[PDB]
């Protein structure tokens, strides 16, 4: 399948880190505002005023020079969020300058986006978007709002949980700007369902 992506990080409460998003064994892991993770997934978003806000180690990183793992909030053609909380994707760049690397993300929350296939990559510093629950976290985040920093020395600011995704975007990314791609559905990797503690029931048959 063919899609198109854009990046972000908005500090809010993983969509799929409520119960009843999908056929999983625990939905994603939240974190307080002081990056530790959080034992109810009933609580509130921070970006509804709550205490849940997403973990940094949500962030995305390399694993080779040709493969990087990650996470993004999705929006699939004509599928619901049932589909692919904590389901995870391989993506081939075809275009920017990544054209060719391959990164496995597991989706933890849902885009906003009808009609496409969408993967809004996360990235601390990326750009808060449409919400900001960095702001009540920590005092935000620098940036435009879509888009986030141009530079990875503006990443020495940021909280130091968030700072290896943030300069991740302009190393191993070599700050592509939403390149697309070509992806298949596939097995999480361990590193994944490690971070967020959320395993589909369907995972294992897919290679």
């Amino acid at each position: 399948a063919n899609g198109q992506s854009t990046r972000y990080w908005d500090c809010c409460k993983p969509s799929c880190g409520w119960r009843g998003k999908g056929p999983v064994n625990q939905p994603v892991y939240s974190c307080d505002a002081n990056f530790q993770r959080i034992h109810d997934f009933d609580a509130v978003s921070g970006c509804e005023g709550g205490p849940a806000f997403s973990c940094a180690d949500h962030s995305p990183w390399a694993i080779n020079d040709n493969l990087s793992y990650g996470f993004a909030a999705t929006a699939l053609s004509g599928q619901t969020e049932e589909s692919w909380c904590c389901a995870c994707y391989a993506l081939t760049f075809t275009s920017g300058p990544v054209a060719g690397k391959t990164m496995v993300v597991q989706s933890t929350s849902t885009g906003g986006d009808l009609g496409s296939n969408h993967f809004d990559l996360n990235i601390p510093g990326g750009g808060v978007g449409l919400f900001d629950g960095c702001t009540p976290q920590f005092g935000g985040l620098p940036g435009a709002r879509y888009g986030g920093i141009s530079s990875r020395q503006e990443c020495d600011s940021f909280p130091e949980p968030l700072k290896p995704g943030c300069q991740w975007r302009f190393d191993w990314f070599q700050n592509a700007d939403n390149p697309s791609f070509t992806f298949e559905r596939v097995q999480c990797p361990e590193e994944l369902v490690a971070r967020t503690g959320c395993r589909r029931h369907d995972d294992g048959g897919f290679a």
